[PDB]
């Protein structure tokens, strides 16, 4: 497996310097550093071929999240809005694939956080989700990039909460570069079982998401961590684990994961670091080869 | 310790004919009954008084729980809502007092569910709220009702989310009638430790409400109930244990619990009455 | 499936009046109770049609267990204990078809508790069992019996430690009325996984006791019980559950189970009778589908 | 914290050359190497100073673990084995004074492994054990040695199988050199609670063995590390921690710990030093 941390952990919005964080955790000794996907499309060709040939100098991958705005809802009952989304996913995959990524993950059938104020419609939304997937995921495949939806917990969105549900959304759209990704925080809430998830999702997981129940680095907390690697073993998963800690507050990364306490303990970005460092450690110990 | 659960396992609105209940759950084999505060207020004191009547009729025990409206924040920065939310714990306490309860709890210290559309302003919203609440307490403490202060998960309120700052929020309110709360759902989001937490409420956990991970009745699922247990004896904990499962989709209960499949899986009321009272067993048994 | 319990739980010897104990769990709602072995050849066709009746009055169904003497043991390099070894079997498992039994179980493949202070020849050992089994499998196939090896921790038996082992064994026996038993109480000291063991057992898995970490009535201690419900669920496990709890010290179940503190803690036999309810109700909650 | 390894793990005799194994551990970032008793009455007064010497260079505390004999049962109904018994330890102790190490651990009050072959008196055991451990303890305080008494699993040892037992015993005993040692795979068998024990043996708690629930090295197992790091916090453990991995066949080591079946895979030399250097790591990041 291919090791990344995503750079929200030491920043507060959802952009920063990607090249920064990627000689970081290349120190640090990860494979991957997943970036969030809002500030790609204002790069320009330049901007995007050194962020590339940073991230290759250093021996890293980058991958990428995005937590859509309401504007690129994709199951939109709205059909401007679901044009507009199209578009705007049409013209990031095309930036991706001059970045040499190919890996987008997060509520991409959807947008985040759900703000829960409006009125609902599950069945609605989840059909046209199904069909605006299937035609992104054809302009996904031809940019060479896997497009992973990501099953959260119901505070956050309300269309795929189980790996059950994320298996059936998967299979309706039936794409072959259209996968399920879990992340253990979002299991830890809804899932009977967490080695079970993982063995419903199976054959369909492209990404994994790590970090604690209360979203700590990986190892430290509650998460049934062997059981998790038990589960990978029997999938056969070959692909990424990407952690995902927020223990900082402020910012718009602080209130949309919504961190309220100092969760990091007062750590300044070496501490933060040797934690992270830790994590990847303990995660490539006891993740893999099961 | 006394066991029960709360009618919402049965309804999709913060109401019910609680009467119908008190006697399911006294059948049941439950020690209690926590209901909804909500539809209290419109009770007239006849209808309080057979409310009561029909519970101590049952041997049941009424326990309430209560997700307060903006109106009635005790947090806000608006005076006039803290001067309606004071009233309404009164009087509200006072019919609790006659209904001969003597135990609320729930998001008192706020309101429920949080809109975090909303610009919140936490170290605020938490001077304000202690001392709304230690004024609500002097009420509690006359009625005779300990106020219970549940820690919640960051979703759906940002003031209270460990048991740590639980304890640290009661022990700032310094008074006798006011308690934390812990549920098993909200721990096994937030806290290091579910043995831990409970060790750091120690002698301030004033009521305990179970339900699995994802809400289910307690014990098919991942909450470390032994150690749950353990940890209440390491306390010498006394108080009554509540389940609060929600497996149901629709109405206000759904959208606000935010069910959005049906966890149940097609039970109908005897299937939820049995595994209710099998939960029951296993929480009594494993618990003690 | 079939929940039971050992007679043993409550008795300090490896025999009893098992009508008295057939009559209790009835009452206290088992499907099963397991009865040890040992004292069956002394039975006359009258006592064994007289405990068969009395397991079919109250609805009873009867599973037996036995920790072999060494000279009942099968692996020995001695032909004379195999010899004497294969007679017991032939004999036990002829009366087990008369009290309608289908299922035994235990160090079938040896004996128990092992003398440590011998000699070990586990590779020796381990094909004269394969061997000795193999035999004795066509008498239980003929019984309509099924052979369970049981999986013990290494301070009880040397020849099958592991889930993984069991399984070798038995598909090195290659009969099918031989059946690989797990323990909890076992495969928490041995193995790295318990849904894992339990999913390596699979198909040939043909028996399950029950027990805490330290042997206490299931449900209050550290097993991962719904892990085990899962891994059952995962094989289709139909089988039989039975628990095995050991609470008192004394006699000879107490110094062949090493209990050497009083785990029940005062408890009379009311109490005991308490426990094992409250610790079935949990198995079948917890453990069924 | 301060973190060792036994030097076993690499050997299948009760002894070997002990300053190999102290460059090696130095080498993979261990703070202490955990000798074996055994073959120290015997050293010279020179092997004893090379010994230390070489600790000192490498930067290695040494701490000392022991199964005695059978004649170095302080608990012995018999007088002659009592007293050779407290010659022998405090001939030992001396030893570990001028090897400058102050801690010894193992089933001290008895011998190891049990044959279970004999009559177990468990009452007359204990009460002779009791008087005999306070007697060296005495020697133990003057060579500035915490004499450890460890908590074994049933098959072990028959006088002290929890930590509850080991307090008690401890506290009989009532010397302040004499100290109660858990380790992770005889807990896994007798406790109800890993993080209960560890909290029961509290301040006396002097010593702490680590091993997967089958002794393989700590990590990819069922062991519950995050637990036992937290109710170590809650203690304020002062002490080391000490993994005794045992993954290898044969020997009085693989005889007396009884491996039966290759639990290494095959691991070379090499391949034991890195599970050992992984399993470092990991003990450091989740006990803290
Ligand atoms: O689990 C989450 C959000 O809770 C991740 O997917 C990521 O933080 C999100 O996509 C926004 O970047
Ligand atoms: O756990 C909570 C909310 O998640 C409850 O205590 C809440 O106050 C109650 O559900 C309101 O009806
Ligand atoms: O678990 C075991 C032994 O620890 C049992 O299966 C054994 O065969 C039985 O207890 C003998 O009566
Ligand atoms: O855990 C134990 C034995 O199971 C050890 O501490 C023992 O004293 C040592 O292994 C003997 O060398
Ligand atoms: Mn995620
Ligand atoms: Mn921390
Ligand atoms: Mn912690
Ligand atoms: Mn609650
Ligand atoms: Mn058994
Ligand atoms: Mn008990
Ligand atoms: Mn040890
Ligand atoms: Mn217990």
């Amino acid at each position: 497996m291919k090791h990344g941390i995503y750079y929200a952990y030491w920043e507060q919005e959802w952009e920063a310097d990607y090249k920064y964080y990627i000689e970081k955790v290349a120190k640090l000794g990860f494979d991957i550093l997943e970036i969030a996907a809002s500030p790609l499309p204002f790069y320009s060709d330049i901007q995007i071929n050194e962020l590339k040939a940073c991230a290759h100098g250093n021996g890293i991958t980058l991958t990428v999240g995005h937590g859509p705005s309401a504007e690129q809802n994709l199951s939109s009952p709205d059909p401007d809005i679901r044009k507009n989304a199209k578009a705007f996913y049409t013209d990031l995959l095309k930036r991706l694939y001059k970045l040499d990524v190919h890996l987008i993950g997060g509520a991409l059938y959807s947008y985040w956080p759900i703000d829960y104020t409006k009125t609902i419609d599950k069945k609605g939304d989840w059909e046209r989700s199904v069909e605006s997937v299937r035609e992104v995921a054809k302009v996904a495949e031809a940019c060479g990039v896997d497009f992973c939806l990501e099953v959260l917990n119901r505070f956050e969105n309300y269309l795929i909460n189980t790996a059950q549900e994320g298996v059936d959304f998967v299979k309706q759209v039936d794409h072959n570069n259209v996968k399920v990704m879990l992340d253990t925080f979002h299991m830890n809430i809804e899932e009977d079982s967490i080695g079970g998830a993982i063995r419903t999702a199976g054959s369909y997981l492209g990404h994994l998401h790590t970090g604690e129940c209360n979203r700590k680095v990986p190892g430290r907390g509650r998460i049934p961590w062997v059981e998790i690697g038990e589960a990978l073993a029997d999938i056969g998963y070959n692909g990424s684990v990407v952690m995902e800690p927020f223990v900082r507050m402020g910012g718009t990364v602080g209130s949309n994961i919504k961190v309220w306490r100092d969760i990091s303990n007062g750590a300044d970005e070496k501490m933060l670091d040797r934690e992270a460092q830790a994590a990847l450690d303990f995660s490539r110990y006891v993740l893999e080869c099961h």
